[PDB]
């Protein structure tokens, strides 16, 4: 592999190897004052500043120093040029990757294939506006002539979780819009609990699929539809209440969808980085499209920095920076992401898949096998929350986890004159604070002692009650989550998983795992028709399948 | 500490060392036809049967054997009965360990300083209940002679997850009940998004608070009240729309809420184990008072199971066990909980807290430190989403993830003649074949001949296609997700929490961590008024409160 042939990171290996016992948060801090202004980033937006606060990290100036010549070393600059200038970075499929490009409001021109995908990207916004103001202001009436008020998307994964995070993240800024349905799962209870609630008459469903075929989001679809026409009773209405997101135009006709319903898309546009393409026409919807500019502009911004600035300053170059070092030096195997902001409750989530799906690779550009670690289990709850449950395991149990702790300084819902807000910030404050300076042994006997715990008790008492700290955590610190902050942040996740990509010498932009799950249930499945006894698998999916069988009997 | 010094232990680990290279699910599935047969679990509760299948597991007769051992050498049996004697288990804060007793509908004796349990465990059932039916029949009124038509449980930690994930699960059965609300974050957010949707004059607020003292729930509680007063104006109509649930009747009184209005609960439940309480009103609320009965009722089966079950067929201490083979063998940090139910879409988020909160510990009991590892990381999204997002890392990644695979034999909503259930199924049993068998370069190398790739398209394109195979997962497979056999489920890994703990020498049931949470932001809070700059801590904690002052005044 790439990564451990290269000199910058045997360098920085050896360095981890001679000194890690020197890495001590409270000492790091009291033995150098300009800590806090050395590892730390202000990204003034004019629409926010962002502030990316990676100094209780496990890292002095010297690494910091290796991990950007690491960076360069490499070659992370040039990788990131190709991306940007439409290259195909996904040597894999064979494609370009331009989600940069969705949300190039500077229009300067990008070639794939010698051809700028430009007119074609604002054709589709243009429609996506065209469409969005027509269904917002009422102009736009179902087939019994009645407004829309609930719009329903239907689509898995990449087709699913951005416009559900987004117009979660998103909420105070759906006035004046219908309300919007995600159904992804195959799983019969969310499309049956989904329809249970919806009139046909004022609803109108989005079929969100690139390829038009997977499997979920075809049977919903077909569930939602037949649903609609045995109220509707007239294929012509489908017209007016179905409409597609996808790449693949037969498709969609042969669906049943009319080609003037179809938003479109393009291949270079990965799932897990597609809601700011059509797939995001549900938040266009709920939000306006305003809303919908205004969240590409911050992702536009975003990428503007991530490209043209230098590495040592580079947000998501630096977050990934420090990721490599805990993932490849330290070993750590997951990353959190606590978000303290409910409306963000599905972010941690969202980059679930946006990380791992991205970079839970094995194999390099050579295609020979990586010999060190790659992406790294991602997960996390919003604060508080998280604090009365997991914390538990991040303050005293035995595995070393980075954590991205993120806030609003302006909150949507300054109720109580700003005491919830306050409470939440300072709470957000004081976990990275402790997760850091921990508590010892003595700190916790002398607050034991003035408890008036008696010598026995306080003897066996103490030292559950010590905290070792030292732990890692990000505070990344924006102005307020509007449309426009919330693109600019996930544009810098974005950005993240691609330096850690490159850095690992792996495409973080395919996904074979998945496409190879969209395959992998055909066997099984007309298998389970009848009562026959299955035998032609292993003794575990034999054995399975039987006792469901023998269970579908079962009252 | 005592699990490195155990002979069983130390013997597990060195046939690890031994013959980890002799583990090779496909290689064991063919050499061994009864594999599935040895290798699984089947228990009738007599309202559905539970199939714990783990035969995918990197696992012979000699380890479980070894693993059984082990179990016996650490103690397992006697501290369950422990336990279930009420013997103060929870060393640290003196506490017995009774949520066994919460659910103990055969009614035998059980003592905690000498006191028989049951008779206030069944006094507050009988409240429960009786309350229950008052509020569903529309016997009990607001303010204005309205019935409720909202309840609202405000509460954070184990006083809202178990509830949350419990109505929300079980669905299906709240017909005739009032819709639920869960208020948790003290983020302003989900109080004001939650009142905006509610009349004051058919709204139940419940605070559900062990302690009555946590600020964001008795913060968001007087924030409930005062919205609540500002329309009613009458202080007497307090005792018609509020109550509580908590072990303090002096803080209930002290809040505004009269005494008889307080459902009670004892200090031997701890919060991640308080649904079975009076803290689960609200699902008794939801679902109705029988379905509550019923949920206790499964979770008693699996104690009967637990306690009376020889450990080599005993489900939650085989489910520990392998664990324990994955965490202090295999070295693996997480462990996946993978419900292919849309109805458990908390389930897996419920268990994050209740197991890592449990047991992401240090500390043994006799005071040293532990020097293997404790509590994994656990995490999950319902199926079959999660195959179109982080399975590709489980797939492809460097890193092993023990899964359980989850999924009901029947689903709740059988439409379009159960299709979407088969596909469900066909999915859930494929992707533990799949993860189990993988794909080899030759199988990669022979379907991309077939699809006529040229020998320099495939060639770049094959070891990226190609799959290592290998990775263990549990399937549990059960008949129909009632309230019953939810019950049991959940029971089931309760149990599997405290055999580890057991295992491991922890003590499972206190949470310094979140005890300490519960005290940090007392400096912090009162800093954050005013403009001045602070300058009493760490110069990040300092300098983010500057940044977040700073920004309280952009616009
Ligand atoms: O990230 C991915 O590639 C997957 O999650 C796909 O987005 C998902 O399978 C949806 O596929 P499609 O949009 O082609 O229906
Ligand atoms: O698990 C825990 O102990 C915590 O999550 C508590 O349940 C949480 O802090 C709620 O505390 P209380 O119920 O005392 O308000």
């Amino acid at each position: 592999a790439a990564l451990t042939r290269d000199p910058q990171f045997q360098k920085l290996q050896q360095w981890y190897r001679e000194h890690r016992s020197e890495l001590n948060l409270r000492r790091l801090f009291d033995a150098n004052k300009d800590r806090f202004n050395h590892f730390s980033l202000t990204l003034n937006t004019n629409h926010g500043h962002i502030l990316v606060d990676y100094s209780k990290n496990l890292v002095t100036e010297d690494v910091m120093r290796m991990l950007v010549d690491l960076a360069k070393s490499r070659g992370v600059e040039a990788a990131r040029e190709r991306m940007f200038n439409g290259e195909k970075i996904n040597y894999t499929e064979g494609r370009a990757v331009l989600h940069v490009a969705l949300r190039n409001r500077s229009n300067t021109p990008i070639l794939v294939d010698g051809k700028d995908v430009m007119p074609e990207v604002n054709k589709v916004l243009d429609k996506m506006k065209s469409f969005c103001q027509r269904v917002r202001s009422g102009d736009w009436k179902g087939y019994t002539g009645k407004t829309i008020t609930d719009v329903i998307n239907i689509g898995i994964g990449g087709s699913d979780l951005g416009p559900l995070m987004v117009t979660e993240a998103l909420k105070p800024y759906s006035s004046g819009g219908p309300r919007v349905w995600y159904v992804s799962n195959i799983d019969g209870t969310h499309i049956a609990k989904t329809l249970a609630q919806l009139n046909p008459e004022s609803s109108l469903f989005i079929i969100a699929s690139k390829t038009f075929t997977t499997q979920e989001t075809i049977t919903n679809a077909e569930t939602a539809k037949e649903w609609f026409l045995q109220a509707a009773k007239d294929p012509s209405a489908v017209a007016k209440h179905f409409v597609a997101l996808s790449t693949n135009t037969t498709k969609v006709k042969e669906f049943g969808i009319d080609p003037q319903n179809m938003f479109e898309f393009w291949d270079w546009v990965g799932g897990r980085y597609s809601l700011w393409s059509a797939i995001g026409l549900s938040i266009a919807l709920h939000v306006g499209f305003d809303n919908f500019e205004q969240l590409l502009s911050g992702a536009h911004w975003m990428d503007q920095h991530f490209r043209t600035t230098p590495l040592e300053k580079n947000a998501p170059v630096l977050l990934a920076l420090l990721g490599i070092w805990y993932i490849n030096c330290f070993g750590c195997e997951t990353h959190a992401m606590l978000p303290y902001d409910q409306y963000l409750h599905r972010f941690a989530a969202y980059f679930q898949q946006g990380d791992m799906e991205s970079n839970g690779k094995y194999i390099t550009k050579s295609g020979t096998r990586v010999d060190h670690q790659t992406g790294p289990i991602v997960w996390g709850e919003p604060g508080t929350n998280g604090q009365h449950a997991f914390y538990q395991l991040i303050h005293q149990g035995t595995k070393m986890i980075p954590c991205d702790f993120l806030i609003p300084v302006q909150t949507q819902h300054p109720i109580r004159k700003g005491l919830h807000h306050k409470i939440l910030l300072a709470n957000f404050l004081a976990q990275t604070e402790a997760l850091m300076r921990g508590k010892s042994t003595e700190e916790a006997r002398k607050e034991l002692q003035a408890a008036g715990k008696s010598p026995e008790d306080l003897e066996r008492l103490l030292p559950h009650k010590v905290f070792e700290g030292n732990r890692p955590t990000n505070s990344i610190v924006f102005t307020k989550l509007t449309p426009f902050m919330l693109g600019a942040l996930v544009a810098m996740y974005e950005h993240k998983i691609f330096v850690q990509g490159i850095i690992w010498d792996i495409n973080s932009f395919d996904q074979w795992g998945v496409e190879l799950g969209k395959q992998l249930a055909k066997k099984i499945e007309p298998e389970l028709d009848g009562s026959a006894q299955v035998t032609s698998h292993d003794a575990s999916t034999n054995g399975l399948i039987n006792f469901i069988k023998q269970q579908r009997e079962a009252r």
